């Protein structure tokens, strides 16, 4: 869950902030396939150029896969 | 390998530019494993805090695989 004192951040990075984590272990999963994104292929949401999809009221995140998709 | 008079900092980026290249066609190898880094890698290399190891006078870097040892 993420509720107060947290807001649940738009950001990757914000929201590795107030989960209290890094970038390198917070895993975050795919809003289509469902699927889990690999850390490695979680940098390159910061990479490039994509926002954080909020699927229901959780935080996922766009696989290698449906990258090309959207 | 790299030789003068070429300055071969230890931050990859510079490096990149310092072989007028970019940081998806620069080739790195793995001071460990000895093998050439994926494009990947080179990626999360970059988006670490790290530096490039020069070993024997080659930049040898460290993959994702040696890199959760330490
Ligand atoms: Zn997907
Ligand atoms: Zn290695």
């Amino acid at each position: 869950m993420f509720q107060d004192p947290q807001e649940r951040p738009r950001k990757l990075p914000q929201l590795c902030t107030e989960l209290q984590t890094t970038i390198h272990d917070i895993i975050l999963e795919c809003v289509y396939c469902k699927q889990q994104l690999l850390r490695r292929e979680v940098y390159d949401f910061a990479f490039r150029d994509l926002c954080i999809v909020y699927r229901d009221g959780n935080p996922y995140a766009v696989c290698d896969k449906c990258l090309k998709f959207y």
